[PDB]
C-alpha cells in the first residue's frame, strides 16, 4: 500500500556528523557502481533550486530559510529513499531519519525553527511514515567527537557548511548519540 | 503504486474563491452524511497546529508564514484526498490543485513568497504528482465576480480573510479562471460551472 513498498532492495544508510568523513569514506565503494546502488548526500540539488541556492541561504538567514531548507531536503531524501533500481544493495549517504531526528530537531532548539514551521516539518514527517515506504536494513554511524570533526571541516579547503561553531557540532553529536546509541541495526565505527 | 491508489470512491471537488459561497454550498449536502463521504475545507487543523494558527500568522506577515503556511494547507489536503472511506460518493472543499494553481501562484507574483520558497513547494507538488494518488472526478466551480464575492466576504463576522484587498481577490478570481476556464492548467476532470449570484 505504500509509495514505492517491495520495489527496494537491502539499503545501508551513512550516518554520522558534519564532518565526519562520510564522503571520504563512500569513495571507497566507487569502484563497484554496477553491482550496487551508490548515492550521496544531495547537497548539489540543495544548491541549485532554479537557481536558488537554499544551502547558503540557510546558513546565512536560519530563521526565514530553516523551513524552506529542510522542507526540500526532507524532498531530496525521500526521492533517493525511493528511487528505483535493478541492483541488489543500495548505499545512502544520510537519511530522511537524521533529517528528521538531528539537523531539524537542532534547528528547533537553538531556535531557528519557529514552533510553528517545525511543528509542520512534524506531521509531514508522521505523513510520510503512513504513505512512503523508506527502506532501511541497516545503519553505518561514522561515530567521532565533535572536536576531530572540527578540524576536519576546517582542514578541507572548501564552502558552505564550512562555517559552523564548535558549539553546534557538539549539539548534532549529542543528536546523533541519543539516536544511534542511547535507542533497525546499527554499526558504530570509530572515525577518528 | 501511488499511495491511496484504488482506495477511494467517485470524488467531487468544491472550488471558488474566497466568498463564493463554498461553506453555505456544502451545508446542503450535510443531511447526507451518512451516504456521502464530506470534507469541508480544513481551517480549524490552520488555526490549531499545537497552538500556532498558521492562517493568521501567514496574514499578519506573509513573507516569513506563506511558505510553512502552504506547505502545511498541502499536507491537510493530501490527508483528505487520501483519507480512506466505506461512502459511494467523496466531496471536498477546495483541493491540492486549488493550493498549486490558484493560492501559492498568486503568493508568488505579488511576492510574499520568494522565489526560492516557492520553488520549494513546486518540486514538492510534482513529487506528490509522482507517488500519492489524488481521486478526482469532477469540479464543481462556484463562479462569483471579485465584487460579489469582496461584498459577500464584508457582510460575515470578521476574522482573517476579511481585510483581503480587492485587489487580491481580483488576482484570485483570475487564477481560477485561467485552471477552470481557460484551462491554462495541466487538469484532467470534467468541469461544471456554477453561477454563484
Ligand atoms: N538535514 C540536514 C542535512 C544537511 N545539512 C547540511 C549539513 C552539511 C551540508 C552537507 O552535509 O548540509 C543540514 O543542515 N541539515
Ligand atoms: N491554499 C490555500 C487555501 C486557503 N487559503 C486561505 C483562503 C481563505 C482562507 C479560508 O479559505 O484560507 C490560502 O491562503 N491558501
Amino acid at each position: 500500500t505504500k509509495y514505492a513498498e517491495g520495489t527496494q532492495p537491502f539499503t545501508v544508510l551513512i550516518e554520522g556528523n558534519i564532518g565526519s568523513g562520510k564522503t571520504t569514506y563512500l569513495n571507497h565503494f566507487e569502484k563497484y557502481k554496477n553491482d550496487i546502488c551508490l548515492l550521496t548526500e544531495p547537497v548539489e540539488k540543495w544548491r541549485n533550486v532554479n537557481g536558488v541556492n537554499l544551502l547558503e541561504l540557510m546558513y546565512k538567514d536560519p530563521k526565514k530559510w530553516a523551513m524552506p531548507f529542510q522542507s526540500y531536503v526532507t524532498l531530496t531524501m525521500l526521492q533517493s529513499h525511493t528511487a528505483p533500481t535493478n541492483k541488489k544493495l543500495k548505499i545512502m549517504e544520510r537519511s530522511i531519519f537524521s533529517a528528521r531526528y538531528c539537523f531539524v530537531e537542532n534547528m528547533r532548539r537553538n531556535g531557528s525553527l519557529e514552533q510553528g514551521m517545525y511543528n509542520t516539518l512534524e506531521e509531514w514527517y508522521k505523513f510520510i511514515e503512513e504513505s512512503i515506504h523508506v527502506q532501511a536494513d541497516l545503519i553505518i554511524y561514522l561515530r567521532t567527537s565533535p572536536e576531530v570533526a572540527y578540524e576536519r571541516i576546517r582542514q578541507r579547503a572548501r564552502s558552505e557548511e564550512s562555517c559552523v561553531p564548535l558549539k553546534y557540532l557538539q549539539e548534532l553529536h549529542e543528536l546523533h548519540e541519543d539516536w544511534l546509541i542511547h535507542q533497525c541495526k546499527v554499526l558504530v565505527l570509530d572515525a577518528d
